[PDB]
């Protein structure tokens, strides 16, 4: 039910939590995964949105990364990294947004749209001086009338 790229982001999100000894997986981890460099050698999806929206991407990354690495480490590192409640709702929202867009798979677009409904994410965008509604408009423009009907459909470009 997830696209390849959506899946990459969720996996990347898990690695990020792990690499920093964070106890729970949270929305910030997904946001933080959006700004990793793709192995793709390509421009990240969210970077395109931010720059076409004409915000400062460098300042944006600093703000996001600073919110990630200031999450306090837990040792005893739990056997698992639990998805928190906020993240559960975010994923649950992404599937609803997928259906409203009449798409067949949950894409990185849907996850990004779902992240916007979460309060911590909103607080982060406000710290980075980025208007969420503007990014939402860029996201629609990015996608045009493209149907997300394959797991490869949600291109970064």
């Amino acid at each position: 039910q997830f696209t390849e790229r959506a899946l990459t982001i969720l996996t990347l999100a898990q690695k990020l939590a792990s690499d920093h000894q964070h106890p729970q997986l949270q929305p910030i981890h997904i946001l933080a995964a959006f700004i990793e460099t793709p192995e793709d050698g390509s421009v990240p999806y969210l970077q395109n949105l931010i720059e076409k929206g004409r915000y400062d991407y460098d300042l944006f990354k600093k703000v996001v990364n600073r919110n990630l690495v200031r999450i306090p480490q837990q040792q005893p590192a739990p056997a698992e990294i639990t998805p928190s409640y906020a993240l559960g709702k975010v994923l649950q929202d992404a599937a609803k947004i997928q259906k409203q867009q009449k798409d067949s798979f949950i894409a990185q677009d849907h996850i990004l749209f779902a992240l916007f409904n979460d309060s911590s994410i909103q607080q982060i965008f406000k710290e980075a001086q980025v208007d969420i509604e503007a990014i939402k408009q860029q996201a629609l423009e990015l996608r045009g009338n493209t149907r997300i009907d394959s797991r490869g459909a949600d291109t970064n470009t």
